[PDB]
C-alpha cells in the first residue's frame, strides 16, 4: 500500500536510476503520462520490457481531473507506481498529486531522475549563474504569450542565464523546436522593443539531452535561427554575460564563434 | 579512445542510472571523484560491488592538476568511466575536463543521473521560480565571505527562491547543517542589515533527498533553528513569495506552518 512517483529520465528507458527500476519491479500495478516531455530514445515497450510490468499510460485529463480516480483508488491494497518523463516533479505539476495521495490515506515516495533542469551544465554554462526559467508557449488564436520575454530580460540584466523549456502538444504530436523559438522571440523582440532577444543575440542549444551525441549549439540568433538541430525535444538557453571559461567551453565543445572568447569586462 | 562521465545521483549506490551502471560495467577502467560533493548514503566498497569494478578515487590535486595524466592516458587506448556525485557537469569545474579530452584526442559522452539541483522540486516550489544559486561557505580567519546573502536578497526581491548548496568539506567528511547556515545567515543579517533574513523568515530543508525517507522541513527560521533535520547531507531553501499551491504543499507535506497561507502568499 503505498504511491511511488518514479522519473524515467531524459532520452531513453536506461535513464531511469537503478533504485527506480527495483522499485518499480516490485509494485502491483504500474501507471505513466508521456505528455509532460518527450523522451525522444525509446519506446513505451522498451519501457515496460526493462519494468516487465504492463504499463497504463494516462493523459492529462486522466492525471488532472481523475488521478484519484485512477491512481489512488488501487494504492490502498497495492503498491503502485506512477512513472513521467525526466524528474517527477520538476515543470510539472505532478507535486499537487502528492496532496491528493495524502487526503486520501496514500503514504508516496519520490524517486528521481535525470532531469533537462541539471543536464543543461552540459552546455558548459556554470548551473549557478541561470536564473529564473520560463517557457516558450506556442501562440493560439488571438492568445501570443510573452511573459517568456520578461524573465529573460530580468535574468540578462542580472547577468544570469535563461532557461527556456519549450511548448509542447504531445496529442497532437507537437515539439517546439529551437527554432520555432527563436522566431516567436524574434517577433516579442518587435513588438516589446527592448532589445532583449534580436539576431545578434548570442544563444545555445541543447538537443536530445540523455542521449550519448546530444546537438550542443552555441551562436548567435541570425546564424542558428534556420540551423537543423536534429530531431526533439529541444531546449533553448539565452545565456548573460559569460564567464571565459564558459566561453572556451562553447567554442571548443558546442562550435561556437570563436569571437565570443573576447568577453567584455 | 573513449572517456565516459558518469554520475553517481543523488544519495547512495542505487542512484546511478540504469546506463549509467551497464556503461561502468562495459569500460575496462573506473576512476571516481568525491571532492566536489560526497554520496552520504553509501560508501566506496558498495559502489564498487555494484559496478564489480575496483575503483581509482582520485583528489582534486588529481584531477585540477594532472587528469590528462592520470585519466585521459587510458582512455586513449580504452574504454574509461570517470564516475562523480549527482549530474556530471553541474560542479563547475567539470566542464574545462571535456576540453581536456578533446586536446589529448579523446572522445567524451555524459551519462547524466539526477542532481539536488533538480531535486529541490520535492520541496513543492516551482523550479521556474529558483532564481541565482549560492553556496553558504563557513568562515574562517579573519575572512568573512557573505556573498550568498546577496544572492538571497537579489532573488527574493524577484519574487524568486534561492538554492543554497551548503560548506562541505569533502576530505574531512564535515558537512554544514541547516542549523549551521541559519546562524550564519543571522550573523550577515545583523552585519548588513537589510531586512533579508530574520527570525520571522521563511525557509526550507531538504535533508537526504534521494533517499526514500527526506527529511523535509518548512518553517520560520526562529523555530527550526534549533531542530534535528537528521543526517546530512542538507540543502537550504530560502523561498521568495509563494503561489497558494507551493504553501499548501509545503503545509501538507513539510509540515509548515499554517500561518505561511497568509503570511507568505
Ligand atoms: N532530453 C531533453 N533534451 C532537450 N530538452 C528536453 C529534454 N527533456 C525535456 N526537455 C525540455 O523540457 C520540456 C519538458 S518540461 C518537463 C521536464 C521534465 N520533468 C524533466 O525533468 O526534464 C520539453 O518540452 C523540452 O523543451
Amino acid at each position: 500500500m503505498v504511491l511511488y512517483f518514479i522519473g524515467l529520465g531524459l532520452y531513453d528507458e536506461r535513464d531511469i536510476t537503478v533504485k527506480g527500476l527495483e522499485i518499480a519491479k516490485y509494485c502491483d500495478y504500474v501507471f505513466a503520462e508521456f505528455y509532460t516531455s518527450l523522451m525522444a530514445g525509446t519506446t513505451l515497450g522498451r519501457i515496460q520490457k526493462l519494468i516487465g510490468k504492463e504499463i497504463r499510460v494516462l493523459s492529462r485529463e486522466d492525471v488532472e481531473l481523475n488521478f484519484e480516480n485512477i491512481v489512488l483508488p488501487l494504492a490502498k491494497e497495492n503498491d503502485v507506481a506512477f512513472l513521467t518523463p525526466g524528474d517527477p516533479l520538476v515543470a510539472t505539476t505532478h507535486a499537487e498529486l502528492r496532496i491528493r495521495a495524502k487526503r486520501a490515506g496514500v503514504e508516496s515516495y519520490v524517486i528521481h531522475a535525470p532531469s533537462i533542469y541539471s543536464a543543461v551544465g552540459i552546455t558548459g554554462l556554470h548551473i549557478y549563474k541561470f536564473g529564473k526559467s520560463a517557457t516558450v508557449a506556442y501562440p493560439e488564436g488571438n492568445w501570443f504569450p510573452t511573459s517568456y520575454y520578461d524573465v529573460i530580460k530580468e535574468n540578462a540584466e542580472r547577468g544570469l542565464h535563461t532557461l527556456l523549456f519549450l511548448d509542447i502538444k504531445a496529442e497532437k504530436r507537437m515539439y517546439m523546436t529551437a527554432n520555432e523559438a527563436m522566431e516567436l522571440l524574434l517577433k516579442v523582440e518587435d513588438m516589446k522593443k527592448g532589445g532583449v532577444f534580436t539576431d545578434d543575440t548570442l544563444v545555445v542549444v541543447l538537443a536530445r539531452a540523455g542521449s550519448l551525441n546530444p546537438t550542443i549549439r552555441a551562436g548567435y540568433v541570425k546564424d542558428l535561427i534556420r540551423e537543423d538541430f536534429g530531431d526533439p525535444p529541444h531546449i533553448l538557453i539565452v545565456p548573460g554575460k559569460l564567464h571565459i571559461v564558459e566561453a572556451e567551453y562553447l567554442v571548443e565543445i558546442a562550435g561556437a564563434p570563436r569571437e565570443i572568447l573576447r568577453v567584455n569586462v
